[PDB]
């Protein structure tokens, strides 16, 4: 349970580098959040949140970003 505190209001730059993380880690740690409040400039429990969101949608298969390859790549 949280305060009644309800806010999404971000912009397309902060989340641009939540995409990012959400596919290279669809959860994030303690150690890990600190960090993206310093590139989004977003607080800690405005970018955790927003993390458990992303699932959600995802999950359904909301999230147009996710899961949106384009090429085919590899290594020999």
């Amino acid at each position: 349970g949280s305060s009644g505190s309800s806010g999404k209001r971000k912009t397309k730059e902060q989340l641009a580098i939540l995409k990012s993380f959400f596919l290279q880690c669809q959860w994030a740690r303690r150690e890990d959040y600190q960090k993206l409040e310093q590139i989004t400039g977003l607080p800690r429990p405005e970018i955790i949140q927003w993390f458990g969101d992303t699932r959600y949608a995802l999950k359904h298969g909301q999230l147009k970003w996710f899961r949106d390859n384009a090429s085919g790549p590899s290594s020999g």
